[PDB]
């Protein structure tokens, strides 16, 4: 799609998602960072930092001392998450509180460290992974789905904060993990072709929710 | 609207749209039970019990202890809530964690406490207070509305858990705080009137979200 | 629910939903006015007008008339509507040209005839039947759903439109055909319990759209 | 984006958005045969058939001629379109009445004629031209935007219809018309990268509906 020359940054990028989306960066010719809680192998593609969304404290350190060495971030991807299951009534208390903790904790912490860079570099892009799960209720997935309708929902409202520094914020709601497909989904979004669409939300769940 | 000889819940009940609920089912015959983080007054028209919704053994207990001495519940209202509002990069992480321990937790712990009660009774009604800045992204209220987000999302979900047991469950989503208007509404909902609507949400704002 | 002294309008009135939103206006008190494109019997507890809603003529001609004699009207029900199936590449020329012209074209008729009177008197109330076919696809109900969008969009723009002149406007989506049900959630918005309440879109099916 | 040895329909290739995709599809090497209810310039760089999406019987004329000599149909682009504006009670009724023959009428003409030739081929792609107006209400254009929401409707109903013969059906809903970016998210929802997203409305508007 031809992202060179533009700085990138994927969190959750150790796997799935977001180590799918930075691979597309990096074949498009982005100069791409990855994030996440920790990385297993030895060798990537993009470049690494260890950064757990979930720690505010670390998110802090590292994304303030990547902010300064960088002129612009072209691109921001929040791509973490975890998924625990269960009956409402059944699930642990630490399967609630983690479900947050990183699916919408993680994006508040990166939203409180990149904001002021989008408004003082006036553009980008921003993309946010939520799920299908929070469109329609799904079986088992109580807790998952409300976590990722905040997480849309606090996309959303950054996208309108952030709105006046033209700044296009959306998000992608992918069923069931197919990753290189909302990987593309994701690229579109970030990329100049969809330059007037902003706060919207693509779902990529061969049509599940049946338009919700 | 007559709920003489039925058992209502309200949570939040000491203030607010939770209070007006309330006295609302009070003066309907209704026997109610009123829940709060704590209580001011000396005297209620309404049974009370101090439960902070937020604080899951607490909710525990209670629950446990006024489950084993009633034979149906036949309205659950979770009113209960907090607004604390900001830039999102300017949120501090203690309203950040409050916002979502009350507004999402609270009604989290409630379900887990309440859904076998409904499951075993097979039927009664259950409407959640959420807001229309889950709807619609409002200026200063990202955390607030991403919460209620995540509290109308676990709210259908507990709905479509519950009704194959004839349970419906319903939201009401008002505007910026009109209590007595949002009791009419909830009533309604918790009426027999609404039989056959669940997993609905009515927004209470004036038109604010334009149909959103 | 005593609306007693009101004046109020309902179209389709000679059967199912109107007429049962005819019929409860009637125990509350209303004067009522039904409106149906014929009249089966011979005898009916409210004030009948011969009026096919798709006709716009004949809608001219007996507004007029009728308005000209009226000081307010407090509430119109557009409940007129046709329900024809199939799939969408072997449905009629003819059945969808009617679909269109009696589920969109009517109330775009009435509304043509009375907004000037919600104007003028300066409130009221208008509720608009719709269909849950209106939120989903369902299968063999392409055209009908489509009539159905076009009329709930309408009575949500005519609802924008009438905003400032303290006009509630909303919308019931009935599943498949209940009327009792229908009209007790017809009577609570277009009562003053219902007084903050506008552009909103009730579905009453059971949960069926799982809140789409 | 690679179109080569792809088949593709555009309506309303005259002028606007049609134009701008037919255009887009022959750059990226499709077969683009391009319709309107009439062609102006004496040259284009795809082919073109006169045939007015709002007249059933020349539709069907065309269309069945055309069905005949072509192996597979790879994409469908509904890009016909009138706007006509002014208040619901002052919008003429020859503009009301074209408004839905072209804009709800033309995609139904062409869903009859091309149905069963996506069943048989098994796949390929439909994108349907809606607009904003049918996700909001906007002044002015309650009948354009009642009938963009009859359109919205009806294609995702098509869609449903279709995807058991694995054919994607999605809608863009442009603002006030930018041509060429709204071909962008076209020829992105057409394509193989989109193979996963069906039943989708893309807002391409700004951010101006607030993610509604």
């Amino acid at each position: 799609m031809d992202f060179s020359g533009k700085n990138v940054w994927v969190t959750g990028a150790g796997k799935g998602i977001g180590y799918a989306t930075a691979l597309a960066f990096v074949e498009a010719g982005a100069k791409v960072t990855g994030f996440d809680q920790a990385f297993t192998q030895e060798q990537y593609p993009f470049a690494t930092e260890v950064m757990d969304v979930a720690d505010a404290a670390q998110v802090a350190q590292v994304c303030q001392r990547l902010l300064a060495e960088t002129e612009r971030l072209d691109a921001l991807v929040n791509a973490a998450g975890i998924l625990r299951m269960g009956a409402t009534d059944q699930l642990s208390k630490e399967d609630w509180q983690q479900t947050f903790a990183v699916n919408v904790g993680g994006a508040f912490n990166l939203f409180q460290q990149t904001m002021n860079q989008f408004r003082r570099q006036r553009g980008g892009a921003i993309v946010t992974v939520a799920s299908d799960a929070a469109h329609t209720p799904r079986i088992g997935m109580s807790a998952y789905g409300a976590s990722k309708a905040a997480l849309k929902s606090l996309a959303l409202s950054v996208g309108l904060e952030l709105a006046g520094s033209g700044v296009r914020c959306n998000v992608v709601s992918p069923g069931s993990t197919r990753p290189q497909e909302i990987a593309n989904t994701i690229l579109f979004l970030a990329s100049d072709l969809a330059s007037h669409i902003t706060l919207q939300d693509i779902v990529v769940d061969g049509g599940s929710t049946l338009g919700a």
